[PDB]
């Protein structure tokens, strides 16, 4: 048998991001998003209340069984920090633990190509990072915050749910607010930050009507505003805003947009053709004198032709361009390029020719 | 006059998977009896009172669930005797005294083909994200339906499952997925906290049960939405119905962000009936299947909702989709069900008229 | 001994129930009409004194503090009681309802041979309506009692409260009481499919919740039993059609087409000979063309169905069972007239 | 300020509803401030503020200028807006219209011959 430290040492070792304990099966471990089951008995419910009160304080589990649910955050001395959920499934315990790491990455660790480093150097607007979940977006929102906090003298606040990567203090001073602990909700915090004196802040995803208006007035008052989308493209992101209000309010939003926008990043991570780690597929619009005009006439489907066209101007670059670069240099298989393609038979073209 | 030799729960659910029974009951005044091929028969037993049904009953109950019992005088459950069969147990209260019933819970959950399932339905089960309907009445095999579903992807993938089901029906056992499932009212105290936690707990692929209110729909959107694949249930007749009640339940003016959500994150919905077999035993599933292509899709955001219908009408060759009267069609060519049966359930008895008529069949 | 000696009173001549108030004499309720006893009116210590003598101690305060208390109670050699106590015109008064335990057989009850049909049905919807009174549970205790003999199968009963009791024979019959064994109507049946069951009484179809779920257990292959109070066949089912929002009728109008077996509907009407009463029902049995009518919305066209389907399938409307009461002078012309839905047309039948 | 000629007359408007609305930090408080300050110079009025907090204080010139805060001088906008007709004003400020009820409030005093302050966060007078 083996106790909850051994367990969380071998998540970190192999790079894994999530430690799965539950009872009838083994711990699991998320390994690039793909769970694999350790080399060890299934688990009972003796081991499974174990492992996980192993790291719990008693009050954390006298909390854990008046409701059968708990989240928090707990450190291993010389290890990492984790954010651990503990909850109750046929009768039995449950746990899932997941790494917050300590180094914030550089851009290039990351793929991340140059234009996204010019992002953090915009004085006022909006900037959206989209993806689904676990696509890299706070990772990236979390490269481009640091650079700011290194480069610039302003006063920087997150909103998180919960805060992920720690800024410590560099040039600028940096606020990180916890959605449930410091603060009651997104609602809360937006509802105060105008008086916070901040030039740049981060809202997290525009969840709804509210939010995408509180992140406008910021963009277009004369701070940066960072938030995120859970679309797939450029195009579906810029969309999905425009079309959650009422028709007759659209015109108005379509205009603040296209002021306001300066960079739309999208992101994916895909199986790596080596078989290990994952690589960054995103696709980077940076609106120019033409899309922010093609923004406001509502001509917003001519901006996937625009972006095709303005790559080496601008470093724009379409999703599709994207993964033809990565099955270039071989960092993905044929399969994966084409099963996240939104047009297949595009980046087919672009491979035989 | 007879005691100290009573037979044990463990003996008594013994012999009803021995003797092939569907069904154990345990009721006062009764000798416990045992359903075969639909009837009841007693066992050659002395009939039992007050104090062997509890004692029975509370012989498979944890401290909690004898607990939950007392509070509400129900109890659903599942449990399992090694070496034996898996069973649900229902313990309820009549006439001032314990009784329970325990039903057999076999070992292999049932493949698409054989409950009648559409090779779309197949297909359904390798979507990597996105929000999946199975719809109908009460019974309409709706949970057996997602059990098929769940367990294809317990099979298939290495991601993390997740169930919230009042109670838990059908039961998965690990394959290739770490499967958890979470019982309303024991293993979670709702619906609504337990979908507070989720997003928090690494989830792939969840089911939610049904789409009961405002909370629980904004809830399965948001996994649908953030790359997940989430299976609900709803109560509507038809993919066309499903779609009204999901925006109708909203105010007005967040109809729009809802119908902009399940344009992007709607795969699939599955409206489903069992009609009484042509065979006179059984029932038989008549499914409806929509698929969303970008036409579909379009009319969703433009609140053309109504005019869905036509598209699936032509998006049986190309899309797999199916129309409740072109499933109806089906099962008539095969003499899976009677012409009274058909007519009478079909949503339009005119086009179902016409789709015989052809004489190119 | 004061209230017990009053009590077996009401039993003796067959009342249904007893009535103590000031400034009248106890009263018993035989054949729906009160009549007063031949004994000196009851002032308000005589009421608080027989009620509280059948109370106990905690009954006694709980009165005291809501000035409504509910209860049962045995009388040792006579029968069990339901009793409620409140209070009027500031002293305590009381009624007294006896909980019938014997169980008349279908002829005894009159009912007609069709009514004995509707026990071997192995699934659908049967109704039984009417008003207060009109003998619903005595039919149902009739058809679920035949059930019990001639069945292998499961039966629930959920009532409020339970009335007649149904002892095993050949069937398992579990008898969950509302207040006590189930928390209410809505909470049973979340678990009723949960339990294994063959036949299940549900008491009275009294909201939307309530009707979906006798329409779910009787399109799932189950024989449920359910109440209305309405008068006639087609008034029972108008009643459960347009309880639902509209939008949603033409299913509930396609459930019923299939599920619905039997539509009973009682009155007890006096004798012609003055002491007792004999039961008129109303039974629609939906053919072919019935079942139709309702999907079709054509639900007012019913009634004329019924009048001509009655020798081949045992219907039979509410003036043809009046005409043979009247043909055998079993109740009176006055009687029969009152309780007619169209008496013009029973005098166009009564004289051909 | 930049304003234009229009808001010098509406600080002389005898009555109504004047909405000064705009995000925060768009200028809202300075520019009610410039129009209380005008009309505490030329009137002699009764100027009650409910303010969340007290900005701009506005020391009495020709009016009687009373500022209530809210959670020292008054519990809340509920409770204070409840008495105000009871305090014989000419002039309200009453801050944001955060909710149903203190918008049928400074309707109410809007509408019974009192000229009324207050901001909402839109940005145009069709949304406002
Ligand atoms: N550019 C990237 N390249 C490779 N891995 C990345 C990249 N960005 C993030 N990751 C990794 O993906 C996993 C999830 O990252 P995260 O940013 O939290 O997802 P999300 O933005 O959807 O919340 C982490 O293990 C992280 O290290
Ligand atoms: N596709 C199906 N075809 C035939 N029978 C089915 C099918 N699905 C379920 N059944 C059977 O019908 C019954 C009801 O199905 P179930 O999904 O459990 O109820 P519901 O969908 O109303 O919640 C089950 O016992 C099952 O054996
Ligand atoms: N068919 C019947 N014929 C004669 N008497 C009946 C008949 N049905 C019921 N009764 C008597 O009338 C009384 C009312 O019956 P009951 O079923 O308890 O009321 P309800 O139908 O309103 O629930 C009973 O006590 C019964 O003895
Ligand atoms: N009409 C104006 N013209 C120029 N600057 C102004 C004007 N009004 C306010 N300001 C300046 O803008 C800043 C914000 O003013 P403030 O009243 O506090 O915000 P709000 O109007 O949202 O309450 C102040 O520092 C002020 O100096």
């Amino acid at each position: 048998m083996a106790n909850m430290h051994q367990l969380l040492t071998e998540l970190v070792n192999r790079g894994g991001s999530d430690l799965h304990l539950t009872t009838n099966s083994p711990p699991q471990i998320r390994i690039d998003g793909k769970l694999l089951p350790l080399d060890m008995p299934p688990l009972n419910a003796v081991d499974t209340k174990q492992l996980c009160y192993s790291i719990l304080t008693e009050q954390q589990k006298h909390k854990f069984e008046e409701n059968n649910e708990l989240d928090l955050s707990f450190g291993i001395k010389g290890l990492s920090r984790f954010r651990g959920n503990v909850f109750v499934q046929r009768g039995a315990v449950a746990g899932v633990f997941r790494v917050i790491p300590y180094k914030i990455l550089s851009f290039e660790e990351l793929g991340l190509p140059p234009v996204v480093r010019e992002l953090a150097e915009k004085p006022r607007g909006l900037v959206l990072v989209t993806g689904p979940t676990g696509s890299g977006k706070s990772t990236t929102l979390a490269a481009i915050i640091d650079k700011i906090n290194t480069d610039r003298h302003e006063h920087i606040v997150t909103v998180e749910d919960p805060i992920e990567y720690l800024h410590p203090h560099k040039s600028c001073v940096v606020n990180q607010r916890e959605v449930g602990a410091d603060t009651k909700s997104f609602k809360n915090a937006l509802k105060y930050i105008l008086r916070q004196d901040p030039d740049v802040v981060l809202v997290g995803e525009l969840r709804d009507l509210e939010t995408i208006e509180a992140a406008l007035t910021l963009a277009e008052t004369g701070h940066l505003c960072f938030a995120t989308l859970h679309t797939n493209s450029a195009v579906q992101t810029i969309n999905r805003i425009v079309d959650v209000f009422p028709s007759y309010q659209q015109p108005q939003v379509r205009a603040q947009l296209s002021f306001v926008l300066e960079g739309v990043l999208s992101q994916t991570l895909l199986p790596k053709a080596s078989g290990t780690g994952r690589v960054l597929a995103i696709e980077v619009m940076v609106p120019n004198p033409a899309i922010r005009n093609l923004i406001r006439e509502d001509k917003i489907h001519q901006i996937y032709s625009q972006m095709q066209v303005g790559q080496e101007k601008f470093g724009m670059m379409t999703m599709n361009q994207c993964l033809y670069g990565l099955l270039q240099k071989r960092h993905i298989t044929m399969d994966v390029g084409m099963g996240r393609s939104p047009d297949p038979d595009e980046l087919k073209q672009m491979l035989t020719s």
